[PDB]
């Protein structure tokens, strides 16, 4: 019922997740052209195979890159070609005024170009909406991890999780649901309250030294330094640390693994384990943003 | 063992409520006066009965007032007492300068007194822990307002609750977890976002009229008026109203009951259903904040 | 699903039985309505008449109210001026096939159909029943537990006694309302399903011990536990919501004794909701009066 | 508390299950034999490594066998031994009157020669707490399987559950908390109640074909051909079946091969999947029978 007829789209790069929008896009018949797909064949009426150099960037209303968008040399990631895209200042020009650029996460090569041409981008994976719907992949793939990492079932365990963020929240929540002892650490009032109206056990950051002591399953969510030597002091190699903050993380990972403490790092979770999903996720934001360029003209 | 030992307070009025302040203050040992409670049937270790005229405020380091501070000419609201309690500007006057105001709720006579009196005025209520956890009793209480008001289960039964914010959110978990079939309308992305992981279902307010045309209970948390005259109208008299915004609530009333709709204003929820818990909350809340002003001096 | 050829007699009852009627005309049995002359609104293919002519040769079942009868036989209608008394006879001139449904159990309706060779159908006796009931009946407790107390069941500790059927349902219940619950049992198989519930399981032979500080006691065993010894350990801050059939579960006049607020909620879905309780009744009664019509 | 003093058990063979086992019963302070480990790399407190040979079978108050007891020639299975450990009626005939064996699943031979040796036999897995408990670390490996092979997330998607028995109620109850929409079949008129008071979507099973034409996940709980061909000519390939039920499950698995679809048969997952909990679930059945056994003598 919702249409995007008269929009042109380039969809350069991607993985599993791009078909999920590009399938979007051809169901609100926009007009597409993909770059980097020449290898699959996906199924997707209507939409046109071609190089970068071949996009008719004078017509394009927006350009969708993949979620790690550009390499330092800036190369867009492709998974469906095998000839190396590579995105230029001088594509991003030849684009009108009201073209709109897509991207998952920051790039300083991205940004750059992007502000040298005077054109919008949106860093998909700084929106609200995107984050929480996202925190749905990322438990699974923190449920998947705890499942085959440990010999005992999470259900009856006790479980801590550092944050409650809009994944925090996620996390905590499921893993009370499947039948867990879940702690919640945080700092701000507002957020030890919810923990308590959720059923759960709340304990401030500061405290994370003794509530950590002996539990089975930590997850961390904070984005900075939390998981400290001192603090990995009083843990034992019984724990299970599944670090879900964006790189460095949230531990210090030399010192856990001399204390032969199991600390991962699991960056991409949604990609990983549900593509068809991270991707729909995407499809959807995007068809809700698209639509409003097009109503202005 | 968190005490609270060198600490002058008065507590002038409350009701049932304050019985659980003075509670925790008095396991804290902290040295309390307690006007309008000579009708009270017993006392507390550590504190005496009586007037505001006899309170040594020179030395007082915080006074406590109910959650509705004050009647226009000063009068404080007692439970606990024959006699009338007026709080004049000069007792405000001979406190010293630390010296903190709790109360709960806004009232022009106290905000002025306290202002000119160059004393710090905390109104909790406005606090979003004491919000958050205030939402548990409330959703009691709309439980029970709509067990009596209706012939059927919830369990089974469509319900919207409008609004997903401090409350809201408490309110949909719930009327969830009892059996309900809950939709929940918000404006927000991220609300959207956070009803879908819930696994509740979203609506977009905007849709509010399409969205109530067919449900049994409408609970209300928005400060607005978007139950209007036009989205009531293509409501049925099966809905039940309950209203939860303060004071207008959210809906025209008037027109509900033209259109032969029992819809409800619930205020003070809390107070009313659990006096213990809503006295719980902000004894717990008062504790903490007077251990920080403890920590100054 | 049609009861087009089957002849159906209700007779008395209360708003519960107004929604077996509807129900059953919806979908077109013949039915004979008796004990319902000071209702002014008819049903679809509802005769309204007196026992005495009805013809019970033809009539596949008998429908009665949840409390079926009195000692001297006569059915509690609500819907008339008038005094209908079921007898012995009406029950021989009766088919063989024919099926009388009631509610609860009633020694002269036992006899009478023992005695007329006709099976009697006691519907709160049978598990579904029992389970869709056990919805009602918790939010009955739920609301009891509300105006009962003063503080909030988020957060205070809950105790239920008996994993049965509606047990079950009033844990998961008190569970997600955000209560700690614990229940008791003594079978293993119980037990364990408490602790995959994630509740605390504890042996009612244990009872003593784990009621000492609980707020809340709701109990689901028709048999004599919450008693003095036990009730001496309790004190008044604990309430008990007694949900089992009279007697019930509790030593009451020494809760009294005790101070000890101790309530016996007999009936709690007819009073919390009714509408539900005459679905649940009608809904189940539509599904067997089927299965009595795929024979003939 | 509650001790196993003054008993001789022989602990003959089994997996990384048994440990746990004999961790609780060394705890409870019984005496072991310890048969079919001489490959562990540490020992227990109270409890003998040797031979069948060198167990003093007259005076063993009890005997636990493996899960899956023994093969048709006797021979008992070992995970921590080379030697190959072989269990002789001869065996059970030293033992004395009262004397229990415990084994996990039914097993022919073993079954004979304790009936010949009139020795009391108690096979565990046909116990309903075991059955249940078991539920437990069953779910979560359908989890993983769930996770593992599909490429969305589990959270809104639809699943059927087949039966409500021990383990069909929490496969149900979970799938739902992990915020999929569930349906579950059943066939006793009490079972759909209780599907329906749980909150989630009931079918009986007459009416399969009907209900599993567009789920994603379909869990099987039944054991008895129940997803059949005809069943399954409705089904597309986009479905995933897992079967849980005894060998061969409930599935045409070579017709459902041929229609393109994905069914898996799972068997033993506790085992695999959480192995500490599976032997601490035994364990504690064990340790409480085992005291009734004392308390008689
Ligand atoms: N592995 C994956 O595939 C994946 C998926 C999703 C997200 N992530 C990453 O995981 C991280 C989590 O962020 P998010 O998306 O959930 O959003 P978020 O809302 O920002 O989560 C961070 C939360 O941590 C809290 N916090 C920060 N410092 C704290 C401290 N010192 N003590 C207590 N609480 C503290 C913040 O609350 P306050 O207001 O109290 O400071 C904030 O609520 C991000 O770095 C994100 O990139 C990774
Ligand atoms: N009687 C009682 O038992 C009692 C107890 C507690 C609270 N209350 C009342 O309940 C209300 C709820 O407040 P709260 O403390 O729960 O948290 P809150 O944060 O104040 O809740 C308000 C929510 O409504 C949304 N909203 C506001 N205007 C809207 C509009 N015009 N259209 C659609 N959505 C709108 C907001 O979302 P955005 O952020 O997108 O604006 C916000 O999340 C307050 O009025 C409070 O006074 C009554
Ligand atoms: N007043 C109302 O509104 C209301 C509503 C519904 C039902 N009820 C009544 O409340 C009772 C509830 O029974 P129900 O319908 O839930 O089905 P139920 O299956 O009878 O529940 C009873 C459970 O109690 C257990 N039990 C009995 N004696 C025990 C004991 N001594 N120690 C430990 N457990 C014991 C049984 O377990 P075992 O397997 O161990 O024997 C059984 O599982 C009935 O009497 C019913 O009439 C009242
Ligand atoms: N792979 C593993 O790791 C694993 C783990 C545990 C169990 N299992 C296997 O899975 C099966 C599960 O049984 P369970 O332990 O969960 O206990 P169960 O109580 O026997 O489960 C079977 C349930 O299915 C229902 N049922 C039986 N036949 C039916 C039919 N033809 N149509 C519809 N419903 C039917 C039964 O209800 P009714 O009363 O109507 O007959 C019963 O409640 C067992 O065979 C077991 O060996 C496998
Ligand atoms: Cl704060
Ligand atoms: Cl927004
Ligand atoms: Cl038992």
């Amino acid at each position: 019922n919702a249409m995007l007829t008269g929009l042109k789209i380039a969809v350069i790069g991607g993985d599993a997740r791009q078909l999920e929008i590009i399938r979007k896009l051809t169901e609100q018949q926009a007009d597409i052209y993909l770059v980097g797909f020449d290898q699959l064949d996906h199924g997707f009426t209507g939409a046109v195979k071609c190089n970068i150099d071949e996009i008719p960037f004078q017509q394009i209303d927006s350009i969708i890159l993949p979620v790690s968008a550009t390499t330092g040399e800036g190369v867009v990631s492709t998974v469906f070609s095998n000839e190396e895209v590579v995105l230029k200042q001088d594509h991003l020009d030849r684009t009108p005024a009201h073209c709109v650029i897509f991207s998952g996460i920051s790039n300083a090569y991205l940004e750059n170009i992007a502000a040298q041409a005077k054109r919008k981008l949106v860093k998909l994976f700084e929106r609200d909406d995107i984050a929480i719907y996202n925190s749905i992949p990322t438990v699974e793939g923190t449920i998947m991890l705890a499942i085959q990492h440990t010999d005992y079932t999470i259900h009856g365990s006790q479980v801590a999780v550092l944050g409650l963020g809009r994944t925090g929240m996620t996390i905590a929540r499921t893993f009370a649901a499947l039948g867990a002892n879940v702690k919640v650490g945080a700092r701000s009032s507002a957020h030890l309250a919810r923990i308590t109206e959720m059923g759960l056990v709340p304990f401030h950051t500061d405290e994370l030294k003794e509530h950590v002591k002996d539990i089975d399953i930590c997850i961390n969510t904070i984005p900075s330094m939390i998981l400290n030597q001192t603090v990995l002091s009083s843990m034992t190699p019984k724990t299970l640390i599944l670090d879900l903050a964006s790189r460095p993380g949230g531990t210090d990972f030399k010192y856990a693994e001399k204390q032969g403490i199991k600390a991962l790092l699991a960056p991409g979770l949604p990609g990983i384990v549900a593509p068809k999903t991270a991707g729909q996720i995407l499809a959807n934001v995007l068809s809700k943003l698209l639509a409003e360029i097009q109503a202005e003209e």
